[PDB]
């Protein structure tokens, strides 16, 4: 087992030190690193990140190059 992939992606983004949030590899480094994926997870990491994004969990940033930054919404 682990917790779902939001409460995963949430421990993941907790973690991070920046001026700026977890990028969605920072977020599926971590994970694979800490918990027990399986070969899915790839996916499931940016189909939760896709929906915490529409519930308003998640905030995000764009710059241009910057290639999508991620940060708890409170």
């Amino acid at each position: 087992s682990h917790p779902t992939y939001s409460e995963m992606i949430a421990a993941a983004i907790r973690a991070e030190k920046s001026r700026g949030g977890s990028s969605r590899q920072s977020i599926q480094k971590y994970i694979k690193s800490h918990y027990k994926v399986g070969h899915n997870a790839d996916l499931q990491i940016k189909l939760s990140i896709r929906r915490l994004l529409a519930a308003g969990v998640l905030k995000q940033t764009k710059g241009v190059g910057a290639s999508g930054s991620f940060r708890l919404a409170k």
